[PDB]
């Protein structure tokens, strides 16, 4: 008996080229044992002549071509199945073009080979149990090597009797046993199926060694609408993109789910191909069989049997994958890994979750419940179960998060809620923006995408302003969300090439400037845009020009800082944001918690009511004039004021004819007066009290395209509707906070004002533009002063407190403490003090070899107390081989300094002042080349001007040594607040600066 266990990845191989089979008669016998539904038992020959016998989804297939039109048979499972693990028999006989296939010896089928050929000629190879590629050999219906046991295999023809089961065992120099081996039976088989529990979970796979041809099959099961199943790329091509030379192009293929839809992706070196693998959505939570067969340019993709044609563009046949292939998602931060833009799910971090079994690569079963399964993958499990409890009953999403019933898990969509995290349990961080702050995520490498999900929540009082924006250093491409006249406006600009579009936009929402929070969600899939504010109905648009790919280097909020190529941009935001989410990154939170280091900003975290760049008008009569209001089609004004005065003109701008617009305070109440060609109207803003109670008020005044005017004061809307009128430009400059003295005597009809505004304006928004009231003024009158808090503090005789130097800044004075021996903002706190006690000590600063200073002017100050008569406090030496040094010492109870910059030594000594005394003294030394000066405490400055040839550079400074041990005169007392050319040497030492060594008896003091 000749029985042999076919391991799966093993097969027999006979060489017929020394004695060709070619025959008119012939006959084929064997018994088979298999659990599996497909597998090649055997095959011989190439082109037009072959004979091919194998199990095809549970039935015995047989193909014969004698040279001109095959005979195909597929004998059926009558009473039970063939994949039963029991023995079954095959007899195949053939007389000329006549074929009979017998099963177990009684399930016959008869037919003919086509046309007139009768000669089966094959001089290549005779395969048993599998092959180098099964989906290739001619007439194959399967693509699978055999798993299980084969018995008593024989091909008798009229001439020779190739008895293959026997010749393989007894050993023949014409029989090649390619891979594995195994020669008994009663040996069983099967391989486990697998569950990928989490998105991020993935299995790493052995290189698909494709080429011209390759095939793949596996089974899947899930209720997850989106996810990346299989993916693999080649090596980076020298053939660049025209538009994106920055974008790494590679050969590849992927299989992917996207909204329950199955998808195949191939790129072989010229253009991609996307294929709906099946019409119906496949996230049925039902098993599906997936064959993928490819042959150079063409191939088919098969779902439960239903095959779909493809041909990839261009003439590239080879699909050149190299190295690792991936199943169920991608790793994070594998360098070398390149995500091609065409593959949506890779770039949206939708790793697959669900079940996968029975994997075959080029015909060969790879078992997975081992793969990197027993090889330490996290979030993958042995068997595959479907938890009948619907997990969103678990009731798991907090705070009105939306719950999605997943695979074996629920998912939360926290986007609209102010929370994040698996269960919306984490409060989401708020960034707050006052019109001159930004928060900019600089991606660590450059993104290229064809598809996004972006959401964010904002609130603002302003009808305009940027929400979020992606930007490139290399072009003006951008995906951007912004407030535009109260609506949210999505803009998707993709830029040029071809020449010898416009922007594409959506709008959603109205009046979102109410200072309540709104959620905005953008989905892009290629040319499709979908935008949607809050719960309202989604607004959709198809983009038109056939570019889809978007390059970005940053995601920007607040200010658009990267705008090299735009001479103009949406205006800076003022309000708050929260829950920025961009292909699932929560950048605001990541940034705040420091989970990412590439986030850069000057927004402030946490919410606060904003007053944005407040400006003071000191006297009524002070006013500025700005360039003309630009209310084209609609108008949205906003500002805040704070005043103690009952009446003044606040905003005036006039037009052609009787046209004008005014905003004024009258007897405490706010009045918006205007005439747009139908005569003057007054609308009184609504409040019970006078508004000059020295608090900030918000004022918001707007005319829309229906001519509905609205005046809002703090929380109170007043609306009125006025006459339909060709809306016309204004003409005069735009005056704020008064007008020229002479003008009030002739302002329009119902304008009360005879005097300007006194008080503060802030957050001034003129129909989309945030002027800097002081800086953008065209001219000015009287005093407009920055801030809302009177003037900056200015320097006084007594301002700094230890001979600190008082310097003026724009926001009040500072004290330069450098030459005092002190610290703190008024030079009044003790400088960093070290106590040098008995037996000596030493703090050394050592410059790193290349930052060795070489100066023409030095200055050094330090504070000290000591009883000593002889001591070296501090010394600075040049590096090994040069003369130059500077040394502050106490010789004969008197403080002094000695230095050499390449000529003579120069001494300078405070001769008269007691300093070894026990009391605190400070000494300040300066030097300019040859000349130097010395001063202690309050003693007149001592100046030294050498005559003759002085060199001037203290060359290559290498160490500052404090303490005296080197120069053998240890210091003993207290050294405090030493400053040398910019270095605060003791602050440095008290902070473990790596270039500081401390040795010996020397202690850092406490503070108060
Ligand atoms: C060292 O000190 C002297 C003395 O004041 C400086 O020499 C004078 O420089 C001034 C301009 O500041 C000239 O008008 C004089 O002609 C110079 N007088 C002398 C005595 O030469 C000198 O420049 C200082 N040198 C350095 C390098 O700081």
């Amino acid at each position: 008996e000749y029985i042999a266990t076919f391991k799966g990845s093993e097969y027999f191989c006979y060489d017929l080229s020394q004695n060709p089979i070619q025959s008119s008669s012939d006959e084929i016998t064997l018994s088979f044992k298999t659990l599996q539904r497909n597998g090649l038992m055997l095959h011989t020959g190439k082109s037009a002549d072959y004979v091919n016998l194998a199990l095809k989804n549970g039935a015995v297939s047989l193909v014969i071509n004698l040279g001109s039109g095959a005979f195909e048979a597929l004998v059926e499972p009558v009473n039970g199945k063939f994949n039963d693990n029991a023995w079954h028999d095959v007899k195949v006989t053939r007389n000329l073009r006549q074929v009979t296939i017998s099963v177990d010896g009684i399930l016959t089928t008869t037919g003919y080979t086509q046309e007139d050929y009768t000669m089966l000629g094959s001089d290549d190879f005779f395969y048993v149990g599998g092959s180098p590629s099964t989906a290739d050999l001619p007439g194959s219906p399967v693509s699978n090597n055999f798993m299980g046991c084969l018995k008593e295999v024989v091909y008798k023809n009229n001439d020779v009797r190739l008895e293959l089961s026997r010749l393989a065992k007894q050993g023949d120099p014409k029989m090649k046993i390619h891979g594995v081996v195994a020669f008994k039976c009663e040996n069983v088989a099967t391989l486990d199926p697998i569950t990928f529990e989490t998105p991020e979970s993935f299995i790493s796979l052995p290189k698909w060694n494709a080429k011209k041809t390759g095939s793949i099959s596996f089974d899947f099961r899930t209720t997850e609408p989106n996810g990346l199943i299989l993916f693999s790329h080649g090596k980076p091509r020298h053939q660049k993109d025209a538009k994106h030379p920055q974008m790494i192009k590679v050969d590849f293929f992927a299989i992917e789910m996207l909204d329950g839809h199955l998808y195949l992706l191939l790129d072989m070196g010229s253009g991609t191909i996307k294929i709906k693998a099946l019409q119906k959505k496949v996230n049925d939570g039902e098993w599906y069989h997936v064959d993928f067969q490819r042959d150079g340019r063409s191939g088919t993709i098969s779902v439960n049997t239903l095959r779909t044609p493809y041909t990839a563009p261009g003439e590239s046949e080879i699909l050149d994958l190299d190295d690792e292939l991936y199943l169920g998602g991608l790793p994070e931060n594998k360098a070398g890994l390149v995500f091609p833009t065409e593959v949506w799910t890779a770039l949206l971090n939708y790793g697959y979750v669900g079940c996968i079994r029975d994997l075959f690569i080029d015909g060969q079963s790879k078992d997975i419940r081992q793969m990197a399964e027993v090889q330490s993958t996290a979030g993958v499990k042995p068997s595959c179960s479907r938890e009948t409890a619907k997990p969103c009953l678990s009731n798991p999403c907090k705070n009105n998060g939306m719950c999605r019933d997943g695979w074996n898990r629920y998912v939360c969509d926290c986007s609209g809620t102010g929370y994040l995290g698996r269960s919306c349990e984490r409060e989401a961080t708020v960034l707050s923006y006052d019109g001159s702050m930004f928060m900019k995520i600089q991606l660590p490498v450059v993104m290229h995408t064809e598809a996004e999900d972006v959401s964010l929540r904002f609130r603002s009082q302003r009808a305009y302003g940027i929400l979020m924006a992606t930007t490139s250093r290399d072009s003006a491409d951008t995906l951007r969300l912004e407030l535009d006249a109260g609506r949210v406006k999505l803009t998707v600009n993709l830029d040029c090439i071809r020449i010898n579009k416009g922007p594409e936009t959506l709008f959603a929402g109205y009046n979102l400037n109410d200072n309540e929070w709104h959620t905005v969600r953008v989905v892009r899939r290629g040319k499709s845009l979908k935008l949607t504010v809050d719960d309202q109905q989604a607004m959709t648009g198809q983009m038109a020009g056939d570019h889809t790919r978007l390059e970005f280097h940053n995601i920007e909020t607040g200010i658009i800082t990267e705008r090299r190529y735009l001479s103009s941009v949406p205006s800076n935001f003022i309000g708050h944001l929260q829950s920025l989410t961009f292909n699932g990154m929560a950048y605001i939170d990541l940034c705040k918690n420091g989970d990412i280091d590439y986030c850069e900003l000057n927004a402030r975290f946490g919410f606060r009511n904003i007053i944005a760049d407040p400006v003071t008008f000191k006297t009524k009569s002070s006013y500025v004039a700005l360039a003309t209001l630009q209310a084209y089609t609609s108008m949205h004004l906003f500002f805040q004021f704070k005043t103690t005065s009952l009446d003044g003109l606040i905003l005036y701008n006039s037009g052609d004819g009787n046209d004008f617009i005014v905003v004024e305070l009258v007897k405490g109440y706010l009045h918006y007066v205007f005439d747009l060609g139908n005569g003057a109207n007054l609308i009184k803003g609504s409040s019970n009290k006078p508004l000059n109670d020295n608090q900030w008020h918000n004022v918001m005044i707007s005319r829309d395209t229906s001519n509905l005017h609205t005046v809002k004061i703090d929380t109170k809307i007043t609306t009125q509707i006025t006459a339909g009128a060709r809306n016309l430009d204004l003409k005069s400059d735009l005056y704020i906070g008064g007008v020229a003295k002479e003008t009030y005597k002739s302002l329009p009809k119902l304008v009360h004002a005879k005097e300007g505004f006194q008080g503060c304006l802030a957050s001034v928004d003129l129909n989309g533009r945030l002027p800097d009231l002081i800086s953008d003024a065209l001219f000015c009158n009287g005093q407009i002063e920055r801030g809302c808090e009177g003037p900056s503090t200015t320097c006084q005789e007594d301002s700094c407190s230890n001979q600190g130097v008082c310097l003026q800044q724009w926001d009040g004075f500072s004290c330069d403490c450098s030459m005092t021996s002190f610290s703190g903002p008024l030079c009044n706190d003790p400088g960093t003090t070290y106590i040098f006690s008995k037996g000596g000590g030493q703090i050394t600063y050592k410059w790193p070899p290349n930052d060795r200073p070489s100066t023409r002017a030095d200055r050094l100050a330090i504070g000290f107390s000591t009883v000593q008569k002889e001591a070296v406090l501090v010394r600075v030496d040049s590096s090994s081989g040069l003369g130059d040094y500077l040394e502050l010492h106490i010789h004969q109870g008197k403080i002094g300094v000695k230095f050499n910059v390449g000529t003579d030594d120069i001494a300078i000594e405070e001769s008269n002042a007691i300093i070894n005394d026990g009391k605190y003294h400070v000494v300040r030394f300066t030097r300019s080349g040859g000349n130097a000066t010395l001063q202690v405490d309050s003693w007149p400055v001592i100046e030294r001007y050498p005559a003759g040839r002085q060199l001037t550079i203290f060359n290559s400074q290498a160490t500052i040594i404090i303490g005296g041990k080197e120069q053998g005169q240890p210091f003993q007392g207290q050294l405090s607040g030493l400053y040398y050319n910019g270095l605060k040497v003791l602050n440095m030492a008290a902070e473990n600066d790596a270039n500081i060594a401390i040795v010996g008896n020397v202690r850092l003091v406490g503070e108060v």
